[PDB]
């Protein structure tokens, strides 16, 4: 079986029918690889479990320590949510052209040749590639993603939170994923910082979402 | 001086006013860095001297690191030559962070697209081999074997063919082993390109177009496979 110990999941399609989700999540699942329906997150403990307000960044789940290489499938770029996980886990968006390719083959071959960029940045006005450390055979996902420690790792950030909700903790999961560690609050209350996150309701300093999704696009800390 | 040991080209820009190069150009001569104005070319053999890929030139073994400046992926020649070569096509940004540090840092957060698919519809992302401290250039593009190692192609080709040229060119530079004849059809051969005339009739391998090649840059990969 071609896709023994692959994970998979879907996003888009960004343009109407560019490619046909349920005819390749098919063509996937009876080739021996799993598909994840919702994306992802169920490679990692969900931080939002026991409702607390100060986190620590993601770590992989036990059960992904059943397989060895993960894909998120794309016609092309988007900022949909598997798309940004995906982006924040290091785990390459491809082109569905390659789940055909390893048919072809009768094999797994390397996805870089349908390695989609990874998005485009309104800071620099261009469009950016995706850097994607190689699937080692040796390691499960559990290793790799354990071992991963993301562009934002180390770094302690407040996200000031007095239906948009659930856009907020998006954010929080995707700096919390990029290695970041993440308290939440309604206030600075003179609380010792590394950078302060809002939606957009003083020692840090502050900056907004797009701040996140330009550290995902770009896989850097664009604090820098 | 910080740039010492690299080697710059810089295309465009690609849309009006994206970067001032002129700035950068000097900016990065006054910093130590080499600029190239033609392109990456310089770096290597001049192989129309059926000759085979293309050799680094004693020169690179001067240099350890060498990109190609652009706002954005584009189809200009600069910008397929370094796709051709694996070599970085960067932001601009990526000489204002080296300023700003006093160093050359990782050009990784300013890698960019490698170019649009019309293939696959889709833009895809360029892959490049790390820069390895201990090597220079030479060594880094004496080593390198292209995504078409190996395929024999046949360039029938009977100013303007200067554009051809570049074709034949990029083909090497992706390790392809080349022979250019007005007409086939005996021959050898895995692949046979042609810029749209029409190729004979009877043939022992498949026509392609140009943009099969650039398909092969912008992928990174060997297509027709
Ligand atoms: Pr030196
Ligand atoms: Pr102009
Ligand atoms: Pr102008």
């Amino acid at each position: 079986l071609i896709f023994d110990d692959c994970v998979f999941a879907f996003s888009g399609p960004v343009h109407e029918d560019a490619y046909d989700r349920s005819a390749l999540e098919t063509v996937v699942q009876d080739h021996g690889g799993l598909v994840l329906d919702t994306g992802l997150r169920p490679l990692f403990n969900d931080p939002f479990k026991s409702k607390q307000k100060k986190l620590r960044h993601l770590k992989p789940q036990k059960r992904s320590k059943s397989w060895n290489q993960a894909f998120v499938v794309s016609d092309t770029f988007s900022r949909k949510v598997k798309y940004l996980e995906a982006l924040a886990f290091n785990i390459p968006c491809v082109h569905p052209q390659f789940i055909k390719q390893c048919l072809k083959m009768n094999r797994v071959v390397d996805f870089s040749p349908y390695l989609l960029a990874s998005g485009y940045s309104h800071r620099l006005d261009c469009t950016l590639s995706q850097r994607i450390e190689p699937f080692d055979t040796t390691d499960s996902l559990y290793d790799r993603l354990l071992a991963r420690k993301g562009p934002l790792f180390g770094k302690k950030i407040l996200f000031i939170i007095p239906e948009q909700g659930q856009k907020a903790l998006a954010h929080v999961y995707h700096a919390l994923a990029l290695g970041a560690d993440v308290e939440i609050r309604p206030n600075v209350a003179h609380l010792e910082c590394d950078l302060i996150l809002t939606m957009d309701g003083t020692n840090c300093p502050v900056v907004d979402p797009e701040w996140i999704v330009e550290c995902l696009i770009s896989q850097s800390d664009i604090s820098t």
